[PDB]
């Protein structure tokens, strides 16, 4: 299982703009091996906003299949390029090593 | 929903030691409002290992309850210190803004 994160440093007060663009049903959630997408807003960022888009996959080749897909070309098409309010964008890959679920389900 | 992360930079080749310490049933899983813990290893870090412990909570008050609990206190009773391979540690808090679950492509 892997997580892929896209972390955007954003001009203060503009984080909501990037959140809005992901706050809809899309195509990535129809991809094989997709396990979920979440958008996070970092707390206590003083002079900037920080928005993280993270997707979880059963394996890296499942993510790679999406990035080569047709739907990936449409979802990254009429996007107005990199907006003015994005100061930096970092992508990272993570291996999931341990998962510990609550007792309220176990 | 919030996520609390603790990200440790660790001497390259020693990341497995922190992961192993979290690879067991603990007490945070018994806390009300707890939604899950995972341990991540960042891919393609050159000079160090990076291990992230993530806990997910229904609300910030649930995490606060945990940090006030006798369990949390006992789990940090150690007055000794820190293993020499732990180089840095940063805590971050996140508000979950969007969750997109898998959908059938039909």
């Amino acid at each position: 299982m892997i997580i892929v994160t896209n972390t955007a440093k954003i001009t203060k007060g503009n984080g909501h703009k990037l959140i809005e663009r992901f706050n809809k049903v899309g195509k990535v959630e129809t991809m094989p091996g997709f396990l979920g997408l979440e958008v996070l807003l970092t707390q206590n960022t003083v002079d900037y906003d920080e928005v993280t888009i993270s997707t979880r996959w059963n394996a890296k080749e499942d993510f790679q299949g999406w990035t080569k897909s047709a739907a990936f070309k449409d979802a990254h098409s009429h996007q107005g390029g990199m907006p003015e309010y994005i100061l930096d964008n970092k992508i990272a890959y993570y291996d999931v090593k341990v998962v510990r679920m609550p007792m309220a389900a176990a």
